[PDB]
């Protein structure tokens, strides 16, 4: 039951460089094994210095500017430690320790950034992941017709769409019972 | 399909076992093995030479940036390779085909079929087992 819950997480960062870039937005949801959303967790924008934001890549600067994320990061007073406190408290109240997997689209990158910057949060979770993008690639290869009809760079919207994408895959390309 | 799409839908299967043994091969979109790559030992050669070997192989086998890494819990292997074989990883897509994801989905949604699924320490045998496991999943829990 609770051991089969999933911890869905999406991150927005200043870039892909794990050695230099930081987390600027994070959202978390808790679903059961049937993808029913059980709990909506914190949706936080994490304060980061102005120099890193002004030094972002062209893709990151353009997109995080058009979405208003850069201005929100400039506006935020939430540190990385406070964000980890909130997320750790949420998952500790929602999941049993060490049994539930991270979930999302290409969530291995999010797992890299969380292992580096939120290690206690990741210590609460299982080591396996549920990568929706794996199912996406398998659907693109084996079910192109269904893939064509499958369903803002902000964390909450992205993770909601990830859950819906996996639900579409289960409804359309997995064996009916 | 259009010319080149079947090649763009190939998979680069890799496995690493800890002295580190590393093996790699290529499958088509239907999991048929097309070519076997190097099977190397790194700390009988150096990391840079082994990276060159694997990169030359995947250059001969997949178009740049289009094909994903594949394997069981391949995210850990990708974490290692992004740091120690970055030129090899730059040839690959950023998405992965994690057989462990399908394994978890089968355990949750198809437990009866899950009890029948396939489950040495050499990397090539691990790749073979991962391919057979994904094929079992396609045969038994995916839409006919
Ligand atoms: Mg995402
Ligand atoms: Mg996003």
């Amino acid at each position: 039951s609770m051991a089969q819950r999933m911890v869905w997480v999406d991150l927005e960062m200043t870039g892909l460089d794990i050695e230099k870039d930081q987390i600027i937005e994070m959202a978390c949801l808790i679903t059961d094994s049937d993808l029913n959303i059980l709990a909506e967790g914190p949706n936080l924008i994490i304060k980061q210095p102005d120099e890193l934001l002004d030094s972002m890549s062209d893709w990151c600067k353009e997109h995080h500017g058009k979405s208003g994320l850069t201005k929100a990061v400039k506006e935020s007073t939430i540190t990385l430690q406070q964000a980890e406190y909130e997320f750790l408290s949420f998952v500790r109240q929602q999941t049993p320790p060490g049994l539930c997997p991270l979930a999302g689209n290409s969530v291995h990158e999010d797992k890299k950034f969380l292992d580096k910057y939120m290690p206690q949060f990741m210590k609460h979770l299982h080591y396996r992941i549920i990568d929706v993008s794996t199912v996406k690639e398998l659907c693109r290869r084996w079910y192109p017709e269904e893939y064509e009809f499958a369903p803002s760079h902000r964390a909450l919207d992205a993770i909601s769409e990830s859950i819906k994408e996996l639900q579409f895959y289960r409804n359309n390309i997995f064996k009916k019972k």
